[PDB]
C-alpha cells in the first residue's frame, strides 16, 4: 500500500506532501527532532539521519550498524521537534551505502504525553504506520502512505532496519497539530511554506523554524539577480486563519552582505492585500512591523527585493 516516487517526480511528491497535506519533516533536527535511542551505531551515528544537510562522501554521513545482527532488526527512536503530528510520508536516503544499505525498512509511531522518561523500543504504544519495504543502494526513496494522513496523532517515531546496514537520511512528513497571541507563521503551530520564486541556499521552510539559527545555511536565500524589477517571494500558509495581526517580524540574522534591499509582506484569504509596504532592510536584524490590524488571512507572502536572504518570518496574532 505504500506509494513511491521517482526522483524525476519529486515536484509531484512535494505537491502531495506540502500543498495537499500541509506537511513538514517533523523529525528533522532543525525543528528540534532528537534521537532518543538506538539498537546500535557501530560504524556511524544514528544522529546523522535527521541532519538538515544533504549527505556527503568524505567516517560515513549516516547511521550504520555492525554486521550480523542476531535480532530481526536494528532500530532508532526519534522524538519529534513539534508537539504532535499526523503522518503522510517520508524519505529514506541510502546515499553512499552501495550494497550495505538497509535492505528493508518499516516505521512505527507512538503518542506520549509526559516527558516522563526516555521511550523504549518495546513500549506497547508503538503502532506501525509504514509497512516493511525494500530499499536500494545509495539512493533516495520518497514515499506516501497508501491511506494518506495517519488518523491518530503521534509524538515519537521508530525506524526499523531489517536486519542491519546503513542509512544516510530519514525524513518523516506530518501535518503538525498545534498545542491569546501566537506566532501564526511558526512551524510548531502548523504553519507551512508552500511556494517560492527560488531557493538557492537554504529553503523557504527555514523561515518558520525555532531560533535565529546559526549561520546563512539555515535561512532562505536566493541568487544574485540582475533583471530590473526582479523580486523573490515565499508564500506561507499560517497555522490558522488570523482574526488579528499584532506584529510581523522579518529577521535577516547572519545575512550581512546579501540581505534584501527591501521587503514587503502581503496577506490573503484562500487575492493579495498589503500588510507591510515597501520597507528598507538591514543586515543581521529583526525588523519589527507593528500592524495591529483586525484582519482575516490564511496565507502571507514575503517579497524580498530584488533578492537576498532572510532567516525568519514571524507573524504574531491570533
Amino acid at each position: 500500500h505504500m506509494k513511491f516516487f521517482s526522483l524525476a517526480d519529486e515536484a509531484e511528491f512535494k505537491s502531495i506532501i506540502i500543498s495537499k497535506n500541509k506537511a513538514v519533516d517533523v523529525i528533522g533536527s532543525k525543528l528540534g527532532g532528537q534521537v532518543v535511542s538506538f539498537s546500535d551505531e557501530w560504524f556511524a551515528s544514528a544522529e546523522n539521519l535527521i541532519q538538515p544537510t544533504a549527505p556527503i562522501r568524505d567516517w560515513y554521513d549516516g547511521w550504520e550498524t555492525r554486521r550480523h545482527n542476531e535480532m530481526e532488526y536494528d532500530w532508532v527512536i526519534i522524538k519529534m521537534g513539534v508537539a504532535a503530528a499526523h503522518i503522510i510520508g517520508g524519505e529514506i536516503d541510502t546515499a553512499f551505502f552501495n550494497g550495505n544499505h538497509a535492505p528493508f525498512v518499516s516505521i512505527e509511531a507512538l503518542y506520549d504525553e509526559g516527558e516522563e522518561g526516555n521511550i523504549v523500543e518495546d513500549d506497547s504504544r508503538w503502532v506501525e504506520i509504514v509497512e516493511k519495504f525494500e530499499c536500494g543502494p545509495s539512493q533516495r526513496h520518497l514515499f506516501v502512505r497508501g491511506n494518506g494522513l495517519t488518523k491518530e496523532r503521534f509524538t515519537h517515531i521508530k525506524l526499523k532496519m531489517y536486519p542491519d546496514g546503513g542509512i544516510a537520511r530519514f525524513r518523516l512528513y506530518g501535518r503538525v497539530v498545534p498545542p491569546h497571541i501566537i506566532d501564526l507563521a511558526y512551524v510548531c503551530n502548523g504553519a507551512v511554506a508552500l511556494k517560492y520564486s527560488d531557493q538557492h541556499f537554504g529553503s523557504v521552510d527555514n523561515l518558520l523554524l525555532p531560533g535565529r539559527g546559526h549561520d546563512m545555511s539555515d535561512g532562505w536565500e536566493t541568487k544574485r539577480s540582475r533583471q530590473p524589477g526582479h523580486t523573490d517571494w515565499a508564500v506561507i500558509q499560517l497555522g490558522r486563519e488570523s482574526s488579528f495581526i499584532e506584529k510581523i517580524i522579518v529577521d535577516t540574522a547572519h545575512f550581512r552582505g546579501n540581505f534584501p534591499q527591501f521587503i514587503t509582506v502581503e496577506g490573503c484569504l484562500k487575492t493579495w492585500v498589503e500588510l507591510v509596504g515597501k520597507s528598507k532592510t538591514g543586515p543581521d536584524k529583526e525588523h519589527v512591523y507593528e500592524i495591529r490590524k483586525s484582519i482575516r488571512v490564511s496565507h502571507v507572502k514575503l517579497t524580498i527585493i530584488p533578492d537576498g536572504g532572510v532567516k525568519r518570518i514571524r507573524v504574531w496574532g491570533y
